[PDB]
């Protein structure tokens, strides 16, 4: 039976089922006001699937110059062609190799660059913006998006959207690495999974993905969603409430000191974007500081809503294309005010 919604994270996470239901706001706004993230499934079914394929990005834009990041060691690969990233997205025998001779796990940095998505990809821009869920919050001109309506006393988001493209992490050692390290944003954001690429060549890689979700602390309903196939899992998220951000800074200052970093007592380990909370660190956060988070598996066509001020990290299970839009809801406008 079709239903309006269900729960994940043992009742702590709202999952909306119909991305274009005109009554979603009634269920959404209660959870959102409490500072919780929200998941909306099914956005892929609303999009033109041919616009979101890795082979189309390589064909249309492959001669552009870009920088990559090696996710395993943070090394920058400078001034290569964007086809050198796209042609290895799913086919492992085509990836750039590290000195050890292994294929690299790469992230495509700042592409399209700055605010240039709309100019570079006008048809993709239309297809995404016309199909975003909770459109009074998420459209540039929505009635509940204050982005265009605030004076300079508020930090305003850049013009979006922003594309996030990276390979999947593969090995047991990779389980402790982020695709995007722990950080926070002063705006709200909606992040849509528009494509998941499950490779071939070193395909048969299904088993290390199950251990990563399990050790990642994913709930039994998410695990059921994983274990009976049907939907493709893209990325494992951990999100923390904005009210817990200072307790997380205290843990990361204690760990930086234990590991012989030499940091001033006030430095900001979340703003530094240098940490990934692995299973050891997540357990220490819970046991030593009393802080629980939300472990979220983002499948193809899932939209993750991330509240302003909420610390969050992302670990790709397979190769992912994500597109995100920032917005300023009235519920969370305090997080971008420049005084007090
Ligand atoms: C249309 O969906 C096809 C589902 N592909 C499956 C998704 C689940 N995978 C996992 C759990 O690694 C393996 C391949
Ligand atoms: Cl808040
Ligand atoms: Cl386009
Ligand atoms: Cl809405
Ligand atoms: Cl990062
Ligand atoms: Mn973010």
């Amino acid at each position: 039976s079709m239903t309006s919604h269900s729960w994940l994270c043992d009742g702590r996470l709202l999952c909306l089922h119909d991305p274009s239901n005109k009554n979603n706001w009634k269920i959404f706004r209660e959870c959102w006001k409490q500072g919780q993230p929200v998941l909306v499934s099914g956005v892929h079914k609303k999009l033109k699937s041919e616009l979101w394929k890795p082979e189309a990005f390589s064909q249309e834009f492959g001669d552009q110059d870009v920088d990559l990041v090696n996710c395993r060691n943070c090394a920058i690969i400078s001034d290569v062609k964007v086809r050198d990233f796209w042609d290895g997205f799913e086919i492992i025998c085509k990836r750039l190799r590290s000195e050890d001779g292994q294929p690299m796990v790469l992230k495509l940095k700042d592409w399209p660059p700055g605010e240039d998505f709309r100019d570079m990809m006008p048809t993709r821009f239309e297809d995404l913006m016309e199909n975003l869920p909770l459109p009074e919050y998420t459209k540039r001109d929505g009635r509940l998006n204050l982005a265009s309506r605030l004076p300079s006393y508020f930090v305003r988001p850049d013009l979006g959207p922003k594309m996030y493209n990276a390979y999947g992490l593969i090995t047991a050692e990779d389980r402790r690495v982020g695709t995007t390290n722990l950080h926070l944003d002063v705006s709200d954001a909606v992040n849509v999974m528009v494509y998941v690429g499950i490779p071939i060549g070193e395909g048969a890689h299904d088993e290390e993905v199950l251990k990563t979700i399990d050790e990642g602390d994913a709930d039994e309903v998410t695990k059921e969603r994983i274990h009976d196939h049907k939907e493709k899992p893209g990325a494992l998220w951990h999100i923390y409430a904005a009210k817990d951000a200072e307790k997380i800074r205290e843990l990361l200052r204690k760990v930086g000191e234990e590991q012989g970093q030499e940091n001033p007592p006030d430095h900001d380990p979340i703003h530094d974007q240098s940490w990934y909370l692995d299973q050891t660190l997540r357990k220490r956060l819970y046991e030593e500081y009393g802080v629980q988070g939300w472990a979220i598996v983002q499948f193809l066509g899932d939209a993750v809503f991330i509240p302003a001020g909420a610390p969050h990290q992302v670990h790709n299970l397979y190769s992912c294309i994500k597109v995100a839009e920032d917005f300023v809801s009235p519920e969370h406008v305090k997080h971008c005010f420049r005084l007090t």
